[PDB]
């Protein structure tokens, strides 16, 4: 379901947070602070405003049928529990179908992006992925794997600085195949 | 600056309708509650003065550098309000009285002044303020690392872009040399 | 406009040139795959490269946006074989602070790649592209690809690197900044 | 097969046409007398027997594997007609009557079978095949490492990626341990 | 514990006396003042409960593991008032309430306890119980690599030797395989 | 110098008392006793005099640098009563007579001069200038590394630092190149 | 005008038999002569064909840098002890105004009939240089030949192994030193 | 047996003849004579007696293995006359009476036997039969690791191919175990 | 027993008219005297009981056990007067008494026996049962690890072997577990 | 400069009677005689010419360096009678008439010159000189880097010392440039 973004009272709302963190929404470093937050906002969460499945285009292989594996996708998120950044990567790797069905590697980067900038927790976030690609290329198998950083505890001096979080989703091939997703798993690690 | 919760809540919670959100579903009908609760925490600086956490000791049996690195630096864009984290390195000289503070005190000295809305640049600067203002050294230096995120997220810049600044007073503002070999240390790792 | 019906109709003129038989079952979709694959590889030809850079300002850093490690794929206008690389940006914003996206970019570098091309015209025209739209204090551009003009012949060695730079603004003026660039481009 | 060489200029041209550019503008007026050509060699494998170029040798020394590596390989897809190159490496193991051949003769083997409209799990199957027939050899196996450019041009597979086909014949395939190990050899540097 | 520094003082410049020392040159002039507060310093733990330091917050976002490696520790011999010196490394998992606590909070906790006249085995089991008792977590480990000079400074041992202890509660201690994982994050 | 136990004893029951501990626990109970025995062989140099270790021997074959390394080193600060403790490094060209010692003599001195209340580099020059007395020789160079525990109890400076002295004497004391070479020498593991 | 004898080739080889004490008729050596015969026949190939005719013209019409080849296969035999030394060639040209250029098979071609001569390593390496020159007409060559003589690793007075390098420069790299300096470290990477 | 160095020079020449080249010319004038030194070195082994050359030693410590390793050996294939070279290891436990023999003594009977018309097998079971004959040991095992250019020569294999070769007698040929540990000790560096 | 200077001089200078050298000549002048001297030195064992030299003292802190590594050890092989030199370790469980000894005792233990006409073997359990009978522990382990020159300068085996002797007693020699972890210990420098 | 076995032997029994010892416990009963035997060998430089092993041979091909190394180097001080063991490398630039050597040859030039009462610097000088005068070379260079053992055993010295002396002839020596660069290769493993 496609959202609203109220600009102005986004706005709105962050003056108020200024003030109540004892703040002076008045002072030079912030007198645009409401509006280029509330425009951090629309681009955190671009997700909502447009369909991630949308963006994957058509295309098909009459060469190969191997492994299309696509690597390093930037990955931007936001823990809806705290409205806190985790950022980090993700790996998405598909067997083409017999139709030959695939589709561009900016392409999937973008699906990547639009689920990842929604209030979001990083296992959803891999599953949505992962279940978009088999819905849309219908493919053999589908592998997602995020390695991400999150914040919120180590802001919080509760964990330490830089640990990564990992997560996994198989689909298909990789999931009925304990072979395949090893496979799989090794050329994303290496 | 005094906290308010409940002001900080209802701010939260009409974030949350801004974005197109309904804030009563189960995954963020506490969502208002945690963050204002986090924002506690990520603007702690605002309510206790960073300059008072340092302790008084002497060192006297010494003339060396005390360098400190790889402290926790967490911190948030003032025009952004979006976190930038990495570490801070410190290193000051103490003075002829031997005047030296706790690891510890310097460390929680970095998270206050970091846990504020912050430009990297002011954040170091002000860090080896507090530190020739409090100690009294012959020389501070300080240096910061970070990650920024606010332009990364909006694919502007590749993920992973580490920002390095440096503020330097006294000893190693005066001397090119002592600024050159106290780098070196904070950078070799 | 791509004239498809003429172009399949080269491509099978062609097999029959060079002794092939089109009626055999690797080749008879390949009049009209080969049409698609050039529609695609000379797609720069039917959009204005320039026309995909977007609007956007950077208000908190000024320092260095670097680009690496973008897809590069063109084709040699003489001999109409592909070589094939990477490219790298680097641009210093402005004092508006004006940027624009890394797939952007990224698609810029594609479609001016998608032509007949000499690979330094092609370093040449990403540089002045960037500096037109974003007005930038400098630019730099690094091409490293691999020729197969004379490799697919018998004259040259498999798996050479040919490597263009061009440096606009800041970069040409200064030889600090350019140097301290190209050590992060290539490392 | 026969190479027509005005025929061939005459596709150039219309495809050029076809994409809409001028073919006789200043930049491409020798374009497709320099594709006519590059065609010659491009396809010269179906205008020359590659089996023919084998010559004749006996080893009465040893009866071991003779392997040879980094051959070059430069081939065009047959569906779309876009190069995809490599190396290949070809191993084979004398028979009883010794016979071997040049290393420079399989590389013209391996070139001649490679300028085709090629596929590349036919390209190694079809040199493995000539070196079990005119050798007679005990087992025979053949390895490309290529790189294809038609859908890294339309941004479906990363670039750089390399595609490896292999082909065993004789005792390679009926020896696992033979297969084994012949392949750790072609894959180390 | 109450400190009494007169008394200390006087035992440091009666100490020098006895030892043949002259506490009158100017090496050893300050030598019983600083040795006072070195002993303050050295059995902070006795002055202080350690328990008390750590704070209380919740982790509602995560379930695994909290793991604090390379915490600064500084001991005593309890039989030699030699000191011995390391790090320790604590793990605990958090409860289901997921109470946790500063990494600052754990530091100073080891420190405390580390600041007494200490047995090193004794110093890792007080440590596994205080996380246990105010976390309430479904486990903890603890784990020290001191180097111990008692020995050393009798030439009795080699130099360098590393003595290495282990405490195991809740989890860790009824799962033999959850000890070994957490043990195998700890020594790499 | 004379060591009184019982003067030593009474001075460290005290200082237990004083630290508010009860000395009927069985940790304790035999402390007081060990603490004067500790203070004893912690401060045996006072006790026995270091230069009369070293016996008489001569090298016949060779003239050139007679090298000793990690050699166990425990001393203590003589300002807080803490160990310091690491490795010293030994050594010394013969002189003309050829005059030489034995390894286990030169760390005996080492440790008596390194078993007293010390400064780490009052301890260097010591055992240079024994060695020059003893050994006559044409040169000699004592090394000392070691971890300083003062401060770093005080959580004031980073733990593990190494503190590391040098005392040049005669010929090293002259010579530029003999010196940089010797320095180099012990300083490789 | 040259014949190659295959006759009285064996009988040389069936006397030199018999010269150095061995049984020719044994079944070790019934037919070394004759192959040894056949193995001349080969290793002085170069001296029945005329090298400098196997090159064939082609243009570059892309770009005029540096035409690099190397690991060209050279087998040569020494003519003072009869005994082979092998290694590998490289040759760079610069093409001139013309672009002429030519195959890398045929560069091997005319480096293989060049070395299968009786030879010296320097004359060699100068006559693949100047027949380069003569053929291309280029603004430049170098050529630099790696290999390993046995003629004293057999007579027990080297250690086998050892590399000979030789290199002769023509045209643009004789004049500057700058190309030289280029095309070398190209040859060495 | 004795060398005809009038017969071997004879030989040469003719030699020279048969492949078309002028004995006469300046590089050729002394070859014959040159190639006849070298064969006198080469075929060494043809005019002493490898079995004399050990001497008479007793082993009064010790019964474990002694191991030889990297045993120069440089031999000629006795099909072709083209060397192979390489290195021999061996081994031997001393019998009961605890004869042994000098390394230098099994490097020349090692020498000997390679310096002859030779087949790597028949070499390396040589050595190990007169090592059997002379020393009365319980076992005995030999490995030689050498290059051979015979086929390289022809252009049919890549230089730099290894054969290894090995002769296990008595012991090591009974008993399993301790052929297993002495191959992997011969191999490992 | 007591060395007979006189006695060791007149055998030496006899020595030397044996071998064929001149006494007389300016480097063997002073030889009987010096190496009568270098004798009395390297047989000291013979003349101080080597179990004299351990002391008492307790370890009131650990029950670990106490691991001692590198002890220079130089002996001399009693069949051929030749030297075999390298490295002892010695471990012993201290029993519940505590009761331990110095580093340096250890050493000059191992020093007085292996300064003997020995043979490892007998060396190794030398030190073991000594160490057994004055400390009284629950196990004592003993590995030297020993280079022997009486071959190698007769040229019968490769310079540079190492022989490994162990002799184990008390809880060592009855829990193989304990034994197995104590020799790793020792083995991993 | 006959060799005295009976008298060797005597004196060795002396020696034994001399320490201390009992001659006639099974231990030393074959010692006086296995310690003559060894002797024999240990000094059989001084039976045999060292210059004399050095054959006659001429490189007609090259002229640069011919280095051999890693030679087996045992000898034996002479002041004590004590043995010295490393290796030698030997370095020799051929004449214009080419002489040149084996270099089992050379190693046993080595070998003789080191079997003697020896002093490692005189013994590398008598090396080089016998090179200048039987090969009329151009230049030498000698480098021994051995063990010595007097002073370790007197724990004078850390065991494993490496003493290297070089020695510089001819050209070597004029030229400071030839001189480094063959002291390179021989330090470089
Ligand atoms: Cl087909
Ligand atoms: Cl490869
Ligand atoms: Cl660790
Ligand atoms: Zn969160
Ligand atoms: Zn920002
Ligand atoms: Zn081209
Ligand atoms: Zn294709
Ligand atoms: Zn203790
Ligand atoms: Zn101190
Ligand atoms: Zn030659
Ligand atoms: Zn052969
Ligand atoms: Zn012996
Ligand atoms: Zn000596």
């Amino acid at each position: 379901r496609i959202r609203v973004f109220d600009q102005q009272r986004a706005e709105a709302a962050v003056r108020e947070l200024l003030y109540a963190i004892g703040e002076d929404p008045d002072r030079d470093g912030l007198v645009a602070t409401p509006s280029r937050v509330a425009r951090s906002y629309r681009e955190m969460f671009a997700g909502l405003y447009t369909d991630p499945d949308s963006v994957l285009n058509t295309m098909f292989d009459e060469d190969h049928d191997e492994l299309v594996l696509v690597k390093e996708i930037p990955m931007y998120s936001t823990c809806e529990h705290h409205l806190v950044a985790f950022h980090g990567v993700a790996h998405v790797g598909y067997i083409p179908g017999d139709d030959g069905r695939v589709t561009g590697l900016s392409k999937i980067a973008r699906l990547v992006d639009l689920y990842a900038k929604r209030p979001q927790v990083q296992e959803r976030l891999t599953s949505q992925i992962a279940d978009a690609l088999m819905k849309k290329l219908d493919p053999r198998g589908v592998i997602v794997v995020i390695e991400a950083e999150h914040l919120c505890m180590a802001m919080r001096g509760v964990r330490k600085p830089g640990s990564v979080t990992t997560t996994s989703a198989v689909r298909g091939l990789f999931k009925t195949n304990a072979a395949s997703r090893a496979e799989a798993l090794d050329l994303i690690l290496r």
